[PDB]
Formats: C-alpha cells, sequence, structure tokens
C-alpha cells in the first residue's frame, strides 16, 4: 500500500538518476536499438513508459518521432522538464506527471518504449505497467524492449555458501555473553538464505545448460505476470554441490531493420543488474549426467516485487531442496 | 505508516545480530548492568523495545526478579523463544506490543532500552523510552539516565569537493546527445542534504566541542519534539569550517558506578560512526574567531528529524545556513 510511496520517492533522487545513466552498456544500447531502428520512429507517436531523466525520449527525439509522451509517477518528472526546455525540445517531448494506469493521454501511439526490467527481470513489477501501457498502443504498433528472456542454470560456489550459513550460525551460539541463541538457528537460515544474491560471477561455476523463459511483450497481459512458472529440467554438466540457481536476462528490441539485443549474461559485459543466485539452504549433490529438475515460481506481492519459490530435485537420488526468497530484499554483495 | 517499515527493518535477525555484534554497545550495556547489580537484584525491570531480548538476558544475569521485555515488531515471537530455551519463563515476560499501546501488571524499579540512533535522536526511539516512565515506580532509575550530544566545526577538503565530483556528472553538454547541465545545481543541493555517516581522525576537528544533554529521569516526550542546539566554538585552528561533525555518550548512573558509553572519534568505532553535516558555502575562520549559530532538530513523519543549521563567524559577519534530511544519509565508511 504504502510501499508505492517509498518506490516511487526512490525514483526522485538525481543521485539515482546518475548510477542509472552511468549505465553505460544500458544507455547505449537503448540508443543503439532506437537509432538502428529509426523507421521505427521517424515521424511517428512514443509512449515512454517511466521516463525519469527523460533519456529515452531523448533518443526517440533523436531517431526522428513527431510526438513522444514522457509518462513518469516520480518527482523525477520535473527535472525531465527542465531538460525538455533547455535542450529545445518541448515542441516534442511532452512530460506526463503520474502513473501509466492513470493518466490521460491525446492519442495512440505507434511505439511504447521503456526500461521496465529490474532484478531477475521481474523486480519492481514494472513489467505490468508496461504491458498496461498497451491500451495506448495502435493496431500495427510496437513495444521497446520487445521479448525477455530469463535464463537460470545451476552454480557451485562453496565461498558464497558459506559466508551466508556462517552469519546464519550467529544465531547457532550456545553462549553469546552467556545466552544460548540456538534455538533461532532454522529461523537465522531461513532468513539470510531468503535474499537473493546480487553480484556477478566466473562463468566456470555453472554446472549445466541454461533454461530459458520468454515473455513476449507484445502478447502478454497484465494479468500473466502475477504467477510466472518456470519448470526447469538441468543436464548436468560437471559433478559437484549444486548450491542454488543464478539468474540473468536478455531483452530484444525487435526492429523493422533490426533486432538489437540488450543482455546481463555473465558471459556478457557487466551492467547494474549484475546477475542475481538463489542459494539452496543446502546443496544438492549432483553427478555428470545426472538430471536436476523442478520448478521456480514467482508469485506477485504487495511489495513491487515476488515471493519466490524454488523447489529443484536430483533425479538419481531423490535429494530435494524447497526454498523461498523475497526478491525485494537482494543481498548486494557486490 | 513508516512506522511500519521501521517496525519491519527490526523484526529480521539479521538487524538485531548487527547490533548484537556491536561489541562496545552490547558489552558497555551488559558491563552497566552487572557492575551495578543492587540496582537489579531481586527488583522489577522494564527493558523497552527488547529486539532479541538481549538486554533483559542481562538483567536476569544481575539478579533481576522480573523482567517485562516490550516489543513492537514479530522480532517479539524469537525473543519469546530464547526466554524459553533459556529457561527463564518464570523471570523474563516478553510483551508484543508498543510499549505505549501495552499494559504492564505492574510498576517497575528501573527501565532499560537502547533507543539510540545517528546524532543520539534518529529514529525517535528516545521519545519511547521516555513515554515508558508511566511504568517507573517514584524514585526509579533509567539505563541509560543521561545522554549527551557533542559537536564540533571540521575541515575536510576531499569530503567536501566529492559533492561537486558527483554533481558534476550531470554539468556536460552532450551526454549521447544531450545536455544534462540544467540539472546541476539541483543535484548538488540534494547530495549536501544528506548527513554523511563514517568515521575521521580528530585533527579534521577545528574547536572543542560543545554538548547538549538530555536527563531521561527529568526530560518528556515533548521534549524531543524540537531541539534547539546553540553553539559558540572559539576556533582553535584557521581555516575553512566545511561543516559539523556530531557524536554523542551516555551514561548509566547506577548506585555502584556510572558507566559511559561513547561513540566520539576518540573512542573504539562502534555501529553509530560518527556524523558530519556538511554547509554547501564553507566558512572561513582564523584561530581566536568565534563560530556561532543554532543547530535545530524538528522531528518529522519519518522517524527521524529536519535539521537547520545556521552558524557564522561573529570577526566577519559571514554566513551560512543548511537544511539536512536525518532520515536520508549518504553512509560513507569503507
Ligand atoms: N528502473 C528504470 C527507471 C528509469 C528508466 C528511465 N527510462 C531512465 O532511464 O531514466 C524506471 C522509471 O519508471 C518509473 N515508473 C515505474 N512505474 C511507473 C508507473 N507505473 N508510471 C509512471 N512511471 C513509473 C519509475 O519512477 C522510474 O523513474
Ligand atoms: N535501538 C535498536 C533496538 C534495540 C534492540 C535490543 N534492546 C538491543 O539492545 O539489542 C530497538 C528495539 O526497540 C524496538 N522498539 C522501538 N520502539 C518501540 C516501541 N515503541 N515499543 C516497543 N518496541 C519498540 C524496535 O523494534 C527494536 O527491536
Amino acid at each position: 500500500e504504502s510501499s508505492a510511496v517509498q518506490y516511487f520517492q526512490f525514483y526522485g533522487y538525481l543521485s539515482q538518476q546518475q548510477n542509472m545513466m552511468q549505465d553505460y552498456v544500458r544507455t547505449g544500447t537503448y540508443q543503439r536499438a532506437i537509432l538502428q531502428n529509426h523507421t521505427d520512429f521517424k515521424d511517428k507517436i512514443v509512449l515512454d513508459v517511466g521516463c525519469g531523466s527523460g533519456i529515452l525520449s531523448f533518443f526517440a527525439a533523436q531517431a526522428g518521432a513527431r510526438k513522444i509522451y514522457a509518462v513518469e509517477a516520480s518527482t523525477m518528472a520535473q527535472h525531465a522538464e527542465v531538460l525538455v526546455k533547455s535542450n529545445n525540445l518541448t515542441d516534442r517531448i511532452v512530460v506526463i506527471p503520474g502513473k501509466v494506469e492513470e493518466v490521460s493521454l491525446p492519442e495512440q501511439v505507434d511505439i511504447i518504449i521503456s526500461e521496465p526490467m529490474g532484478y531477475m527481470l521481474f523486480n519492481e513489477r514494472m513489467l505490468e505497467s508496461y504491458l498496461h501501457a498497451k491500451k495506448y498502443l495502435k493496431p500495427s504498433g510496437n513495444m521497446f524492449p520487445t521479448i525477455g528472456d530469463v535464463h537460470l542454470a545451476p552454480f557451485t560456489d562453496e565461498q558464497l555458501y558459506m559466508e551466508q550459513f556462517t552469519k546464519a550460525n550467529f544465531w547457532y551460539q550456545p553462549s553469546f555473553h552467556g545466552v544460548d541463541l540456538s534455538a533461532l538457528r532454522g529461523a537465522a537460515v531461513d532468513e539470510y538464505f531468503r535474499q537473493p544474491v546480487v553480484d556477478t560471477f566466473d562463468i566456470r561455476i555453472l554446472m549445466a545448460k541454461s533454461v530459458k523463459y520468454t515473455v513476449n511483450f507484445l502478447e502478454a497481459k497484465e494479468g500473466d505476470l502475477h504467477r510466472i512458472e518456470i519448470p526447469f529440467k538441468f543436464h548436468m554438466l560437471h559433478s559437484g554441490l549444486v548450491h542454488g540457481l543464478a539468474f540473468w536476462f536478455d531483452v530484444a528490441f525487435i526492429g523493422s531493420i533490426m533486432t538489437v539485443w540488450l543482455s546481463t549474461a555473465p558471459t556478457e559485459p557487466l551492467t547494474h543488474w549484475y546477475q542475481v543466485r538463489c542459494l539452496f539452504q543446502s546443496p544438492l549433490f549432483a553427478k555428470a549426467g545426472d538430471t536436476l529438475s523442478g520448478t521456480c515460481l514467482l508469485i506477485a506481492n504487495k511489495r513491487q516485487s515476488y515471493d519466490i519459490s524454488i523447489v529443484a530435485q536430483v533425479d538419481q537420488t531423490g535429494s530435494k531442496s524447497s526454498n523461498l526468497l523475497d526478491l525485494k530484499n537482494p543481498f548486494f554483495r557486490y
């Protein structure tokens, strides 16, 4: 409820915009996607969903768009309008303060642009507002990004596991200043392992080819994203302990001229999204040739995020791990 | 509304652990309670905001007959588990709820609490601690008994320049084609509004500190809604005053012994560090000059304070006026 207030306050700070804008892979790929697909913009009507500082709307204008509606719900809207004026684009970019679910637009649009992707793609639940915005999209219209692929792969990383395990085991102490805390170990492990780990890693820690789950933004309905079910079956390529699942995502800007990809894969140049790892509370032993199967379930919550459920098992042994994660509250290990 | 987020934060075992592991903090509380055993032996105790229960366990180690441990977060349930597993059900009673809303079955001899935040007053929990005196027997004691806030002018060219280094990101005429320069002034203002949390060498301090004292035995809840701290500094060192540094001490004034808990820069580091409020316009002062003004802390709806600092060099008449948001500190400690 009031969780939404804090969400939009976060985006009101220029300090946050600076960090975002300094992701050169993010900013550069968006610009390339838009400019190299200029025919998708030339003399067209554009909607920018959550424009922030206005940067994507400026790209749209660079690509020759006739009119851009730049919708922003935080007080960043005021700073956007300052930039539109100072950059002499008042005749083309129209900042509209407010939520995209609530504002009126005078016109339907040829193309929607946005950066709705959060950590693990889904965090922030902005994909829903992005899909909601399709009420303004003409029949023959496009969305940038067009689709999104989430990848997941099993990883081995004892150092990470043991760091999180060691923190939780503070609550295994039997005489902390003479007090037995040990009755709370189970609660601590639950809590610490509930946090997804945001950082990057060497790809050599991945034990199988990634499973991918695609969302088509042209086709999906807002309601589809309330419950996201991702089944998986990994064919294990290396033997060892599986400490959890690594997550990343790519998005594609499928234009009339080119498809441009923005990847957050660990094989690609680093972005501010990094990668996301969900640890198992207890690792699963797998041998090469084994199959690790189960289900990643994402359930939309009232905190602009998802409750994550990961159930995984080594088919050959019946060894099973069940995990609950709180995507809203990641551990930023970088 | 932001009270809900406040209590959610303390519902995490990791946040409780953060404070428990502050050795200076937790060890000093234990030593103040145990070394003043006669203030506790066979006595009735109220622990305001018991969290994990750790201070209530210390009161039990010191021989208290009965300890009412009040906790408003869901941490109350975990504290209860610890009381059971430590076989202290007969002596420690966990009462879930806000100290302003629950009922106690009897009046107490002594109130213990750790309600300090940054610059002493952040989080406004001292209002709850003072509110709790409605449960205190006449001539009952409080641990801590008094609190001192210290302020002193500092010089720190590196810290000051940093603000411009960061804000100057906006001072560029073609960021991917966009003139960002019109936002530089707003970016500067933003950074100066955040109090800086980290530690420093005492050599940066330009004058003897002044102190503002709260006597918890005497103070009323309402006294903390507006805190006016006048200051006159007779300058020890010539230089540019880049702002005011803040720290605090509390004293536990027991029957046997007074024990001090200090967060001073001359003392070992605690989880509170120290806090510096910068001046966007610095003040030049020579040794022997007097730097006078007022630091006014005005309580706000976000469990924090709006900080207004006005300072002048009496000899030159040159002044600096500053507004900071204590709810949004910059954590600089690296
Ligand atoms: N993480 C990227 C960020 C900026 C991207 C931008 N393109 C930048 O680079 O500046 C998303 C933006 O979307 C806004 N936002 C989120 N939801 C909504 C909404 N429902 N209605 C309007 N704005 C929203 C939110 O306040 C934020 O400023
Ligand atoms: N300062 C940190 C901590 C000390 C923990 C422990 N004592 C430690 O020293 O380790 C304060 C505790 O007070 C609770 N709290 C804050 N306000 C209230 C209130 N009005 N009513 C009940 N609980 C409150 C709050 O949820 C938190 O658990």
